[PDB]
């Protein structure tokens, strides 16, 4: 059993030896981004790496921020920096955003846990991995994010408004950072979102995910992951969405499509 | 009772003893933008002032061109040029616009009324002021707006597509404008908006607003002024929208929110 | 009869004589570009010539490449390059995307026909014109097409989802193609989109569009071509969309519009 780490929990080997969060959604999707297998068994390979994002090194500059890491972040990501030298003007509002996290005393106590918490577990089949951003012992486990609004709904079809939590499907993190925990810890403690917002005002909030909503995406987690255990594994060929940048760079093409081939599904 | 003038109309003196077609909304918006009480009192108290916008400043710079107060207006607002000096493209393309509804004879006729005029009078329990972009006494109120588009049609909620008159509250100013000109005049004169685009080639029109819609806006106001009377003198404590900036900037949490915080409503 | 030429193809007298693909369109419309009649006529003229557009660039940047003509479109278009020198990022993006074509086989044996080859003919009362990207005689006519999307449906009223083939009327394109190479050659040919993409990993796709489609567009051309003939030689005066940015700017007010103008039709 690998000893996972700081420098090592993002590494290839990490990543094949325990399931995440992060390696659950890239095969099962969200409702706000189509699962894709192959794209999946390309990260795992290491031949298909994501052009990084504004919105998550924005995220991952404010964690750096609260983890007394932010020197060597700024390090490993000189294009967070203009050429003149200048942080690019999104970075600039990330400080802008945790100043304002900073004055206020009761959003600064739920991020007052101990700071990227590495745990380990057993569920559905697989080893797994979580990282916190922070944890209370015997209190709560608390996610920072940082996001474009806290308060916008979006339609998903035939279900209709869905807010932020279920939409992104953080309710499957939270329920399997707490049953994590629980395995380790024996306690079961309640998930809350730290939120801020990038609006020009920042909207901030703590929200708790409760264990209704933990509960029914766990299960959700337990149907798919069998069919993921096969994909992984070598046991059956991944399907390609056909829909993302890996499945465009991948394709090779061997016949015509026509207009039926578009409309396909309504 | 103060004499207002140009120097001070928007004063907050000014804002304090006159209710005004901007104040109302503050307090009671428009289809386009949520009410805000604390808003509007924090605007009052001079705890909360905007950050300028783009919008607006373009639509001043080309008030202040046709009331031959431009070079004063430069003077005041040097964040529309650039740092080598060149104006901000908003503001190039503002004067396209302003060159564009000079080459038409008939617009230049609405815009040919007294410049700027300010009016005062009492309705449904407060002192009002009213300032006019083109008054022609015993003829026409004109205002000119600068707007992304005249034929765009939103649609509202269990209303269904509206006109941007009605959807940005116009037919308020309108009602208002006309019925202190009444208290001042004895005249009831025709309102109309003398619209042009930011498209890139401007869209023109004149838009008589008919006194059908100004009645039934009159009326509104009636009905919503004596709740904001309480409000702003101090008689009840004011709601927040909890959406805006201000709201936002203010905010201090002592409770957690969860999903149905975010799903109330629909 | 006037012998069209590379040089002389899109000349103001090429286009009196001969009805076009994009001649028709300005009279007739897509669903994605309402019709215009006026806009056609001063098109015609030499009154109005459009804005030269990022999205036509790229795409004559892309034909030019193939053609072998790059040189001399980058002479003509001087505007597709930087003041310090560099091409501009939707070009350098051109670049890419030629690259992902030319790594792909099977795409390039549809691009593999000759290139940029004029024809004319007689339809429904004109003579036409036509120019086709790649065409590989007895076998096919193809069209490269760079767009944003090739996947994406759009929503058309009392119709719904339609693809991008007969949302933007490319089936009038290949309908009429596939006819005038008929009178000229005696063989009916397959049309086929050759499209690319300008998302960050290009989405590539060869596309049939089957005959029972090209069949019911060159219908339509039918059924519109008389009317379109009556307007372009003088025998009735020219409809106005008034939305378009040619009837803007010809515009002379002379009375008030009012909401019911803004709200006509729904
Ligand atoms: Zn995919
Ligand atoms: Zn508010
Ligand atoms: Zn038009």
């Amino acid at each position: 059993g690998m000893q996972l780490t700081s420098e090592n929990y993002y590494s290839q080997e990490a990543n094949k030896e325990y399931m995440s969060v992060s390696g659950y959604k890239d095969f099962a999707g969200t409702y706000g981004k189509m699962p894709c297998e192959f794209y999946g068994m390309e990260k795992l390979n290491g031949r298909w790496e994501d052009e990084k994002s504004t919105a998550l090194l924005v995220g991952s500059y404010v964690d750096s921020y609260f983890e007394g890491s932010l020197d060597q972040f700024k390090k490993d990501n000189p294009e967070i920096f203009t050429q003149k030298g200048e942080l690019k003007a999104n970075f600039k509002q990330a400080e802008e955003i945790i100043a304002r996290i900073e004055r206020d005393e009761y959003f600064m106590k739920y991020m007052s846990g101990q700071k990227q918490v590495i745990m380990t577990g057993e569920l559905f089949g697989a080893k797994w991995k979580i990282k916190m951003d922070s944890y209370i012992p015997g209190v709560a486990i608390v996610d920072l994010k940082v996001m474009a609004s806290i308060t916008d709904l979006k339609w998903v079809k035939d279900i209709g408004y869905l807010d932020f939590v279920r939409y992104w499907g953080y309710d499957i993190q939270g329920a399997v950072y707490q049953e994590i925990v629980r395995q380790n810890t024996g306690e079961k403690l309640p998930f809350f979102i730290a939120g801020a917002t990038k609006q020009t005002e920042p909207d901030i909030r703590i929200i708790h995910v409760t264990d209704n909503y933990l509960q029914e995406a766990l299960h959700m987690v337990e149907m798919n992951m069998p069919r993921i255990l096969r994909v992984k594994n070598g046991e059956v060929e991944p399907d390609r969405c056909e829909l993302c940048d890996c499945c465009r760079h991948n394709r090779v093409l061997k016949k015509p499509i026509s207009i039926m081939d578009l409309t396909a599904g309504i």
